[PDB]
């Protein structure tokens, strides 16, 4: 999958984060954003294109990454506990990430 | 360095930074602290040494030194714009993450 397939995984996941009822469906959805976001990573997005592959910019959009699989994990840690509301909100931290990176190189 | 050491170089220069009054300090004081970091976040700590990579633990102990790294930065930026104070200020941001994590696995 490619960076635009990526994000949009992303994007309906968090979504379904938050019509969740129960803690499965959380989880599931995590599972799915976790892998997403490291294919991402992976990845070079267009406004890099240039960057030398050790850019500041290269490394910074790199880390984003370690910072929401990070929060990824955080939730997931709390679903696997049944621990539905809990994940769901501690999930919500991530548009935090989205908007600060976004912003950077959307 | 094992994690003794690493954490030694934490403590030792991150007040190295509050009694400092030029940016220089500052910066080589943080760039010595940020390779402590990614050097204790290879390791395993005692208390959790029977784990797995894989456990909910070992991600969340990966993490806090994301957020360490990122913090670093931060006002490892700043350093070389010369904020001496608003580099100071942020590397407070730092203790924060310590006492954080410390609770958690020290
Ligand atoms: C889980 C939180 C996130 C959500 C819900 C999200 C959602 C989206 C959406 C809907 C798009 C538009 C895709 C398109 O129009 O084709 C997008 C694009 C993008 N996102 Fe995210 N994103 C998230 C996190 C991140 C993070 C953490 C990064 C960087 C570390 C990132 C980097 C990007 C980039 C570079 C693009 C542009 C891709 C292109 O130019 O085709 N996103 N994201
Ligand atoms: C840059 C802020 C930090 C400072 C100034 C700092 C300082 C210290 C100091 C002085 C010690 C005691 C070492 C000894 O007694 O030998 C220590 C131990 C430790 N620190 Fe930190 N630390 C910081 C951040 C962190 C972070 C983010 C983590 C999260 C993984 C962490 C995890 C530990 C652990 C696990 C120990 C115990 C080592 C042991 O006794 O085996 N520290 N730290
Ligand atoms: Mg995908
Ligand atoms: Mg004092
Ligand atoms: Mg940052």
């Amino acid at each position: 999958a490619d960076l635009e397939d990526n994000m949009e995984t992303l994007n309906d996941n968090l979504k379904v984060i938050e019509k969740a009822d129960n803690a499965a469906q959380v989880k599931d959805a995590l599972t799915k954003m976790r892998a997403a976001a490291l294919d991402a990573q992976k990845a070079t997005p267009p406004k890099l294109e240039d960057k030398s592959p050790d850019s500041p910019e290269m490394k910074d959009i790199r880390h984003g990454y370690d910072i929401l699989v990070g929060q990824i994990d955080d939730a997931l840690k709390l679903a696997n506990e049944g621990k539905v509301k809990e994940a769901q909100a501690a999930a919500e931290q991530l548009k935090t990430t989205r908007n600060a990176y976004h912003q950077k190189y959307l």
